[PDB]
């Protein structure tokens, strides 16, 4: 099937490019567990012309992996092969013979975003900080956007936290390309989190840069409650009226009258009436210099 | 799309044979988490007309749910209610209104038969023990294969044991009904485990009581070697590759000619070579009147 030509073409594709010696990475602990597989600290000797050890992370497939998860690793391998921008995370490699897939990552010292901002208050981040780092993600997004990738699972759980704060998009298991409909649909039910989907993905399936910007809205008002947990209190199955009704998450506390604004805007019915990332970057640097 | 329909028709379904007052039901510990959702032990006031309180599971969706875990807790629900064998786990009832989602499950004291395995030696098991295990869940299977069900997701982290080491097949968030076609298939990636999938579902996405067969020869590797990790040390993208050479799992320590056998016959490439459960079931009582 579609996966077995997959694994097969990956496991003869000659490229030194990607390939990197097993003999020369060291696994240390584990990162975390999730929907996006097992990723371990680790550390890579001679890695990318690069003199000695450098840290990085391992993304590697969960115990009793299946096709889904191995298909979303070498889907990943392959967009993270073709990407290079500072607020998306790096591939660096991947060890494909005499043992386990392992893909070599870009380390980020500060871990997931929704861990940093639960970890914080007002750690001390500003208004300013927030809207900083909601611009570096805007940002990352509009150059994925002119790539013609969607990223479908956008949320504050799949941005990384680098070395100076700097936002990382990750978790690119679920993206897909777009370059041909503009559009990315599937016959079955998703894997992103119902809370973060867009109307129009719920419903009908249908994947989109502009469902990334509805995404992207959720992630907003994460970062605006330094992680809190969208529709709270509300079961996920309440979700199909609750938006089809036209109703939205209140103005949170400590959040503009312009900043929700942007939220609103992110998720309006119509994804044609919701701003572009190119519109949000400019919303959110008209916040920066007005003053957090 | 198929699963706003689902919960909608779910939503308003005024069935008061399975519908459970929430106030009568108490929700406690955590007794796992995985892709079947997650699962609380619980107790439950004047249940199925039973004077006072009984210990039960709870089946919720997990912090985040996606669609496909929404789609599997309702689809689970629908199984169920239809399902009636001492060794399948049993649906009380739901609680649909005024909160989550939560699925009312007969209690299995011993928790999965992986556990159960993994703790024990030979607690003291004999074959004879193992030869018992393993007819129960062929009747089940049987049953369910009789009912037109693949289940699709036998393995030994899927069967419970109950009072008495009463095997009850459970996780039915991925079965499916085959009435109509005798086969099930999906044009996606499945959640199966590679390591339990037939060569016919792995390569072509080809679901039916043959490929469930093959996941019970695993399944029969597992009991044998008291909860094992099958294909040890190779990881889930060399099954291609394996199953297509016409590799299969050595014959495991402590196990029969008789008994490895039955496995190899449950993983023949073809289909209609492998046996049904009810021969399997046959073949089983065969080994347990002849002595261990
Ligand atoms: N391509 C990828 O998906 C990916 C994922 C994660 C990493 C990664 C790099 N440094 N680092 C530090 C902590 C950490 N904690 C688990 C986590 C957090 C957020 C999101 N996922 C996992 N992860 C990391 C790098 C790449
Ligand atoms: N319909 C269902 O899928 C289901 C699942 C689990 C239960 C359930 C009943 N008693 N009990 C005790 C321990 C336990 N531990 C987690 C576990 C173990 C095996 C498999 N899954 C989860 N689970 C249970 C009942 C029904």
């Amino acid at each position: 099937g579609p996966l077995s030509l997959s694994v097969d073409a990956f496991k003869i594709l000659e490229d030194p490019k990607w390939e990197f010696p097993r003999k020369n990475l060291v696994l240390g602990k584990t990162l975390g567990e999730g929907e996006f597989g097992k990723v371990v600290k680790a550390t890579a000797f001679h890695l990318k012309g690069r003199a000695g050890y450098t840290t990085v992370a391992v993304k590697m497939l969960k115990e009793n992996a299946s096709p889904s998860e191995l298909r979303d690793l070498l889907s990943e391998f392959n967009v993270l092969k073709q990407v290079n921008h500072p607020h998306v995370i790096k591939l660096y490699g991947a060890c494909s013979q005499d043992g386990p897939l392992l893909l070599i990552m870009e380390y980020a010292k500060y871990g997931s975003l929704r861990g940093f901002l639960r970890e914080s208050r007002k750690r001390a981040l500003t208004m300013g900080d927030l809207i900083s780092f909601a611009w570096q993600i805007s940002q990352g997004m509009q150059y994925l956007a002119e790539m013609k990738l969607v990223h479908r699972d956008l949320a504050a759980r799949n941005i990384l936290v680098a070395e100076g704060r700097k936002m990382k998009i990750s978790d690119f298991g679920l993206s897909r390309d777009v370059y041909e409909e503009d559009s990315y649909v599937k016959r079955s039910q998703g894997r992103i989190p119902v809370k973060w989907m867009a109307i129009e993905s719920l419903f009908d399936h249908i994947y989109t840069t502009q469902s990334d910007v509805w995404s992207f809205g959720v992630l907003l008002w994460e970062i605006v409650t330094l992680g809190g947990n969208p529709y709270p209190g509300i079961p996920p199955e309440r979700l199909f009226n609750l938006l089809k009704t036209g109703h939205r998450m209140e103005r949170p506390d400590n959040c503009s009258e312009e900043m929700y604004r942007l939220m609103l805007q992110c998720w309006k019915q119509e994804p044609d009436k919701r701003p572009v990332f190119a519109d949000i970057s400019k919303d959110l640097e008209k916040m920066m210099v007005k003053r957090r």
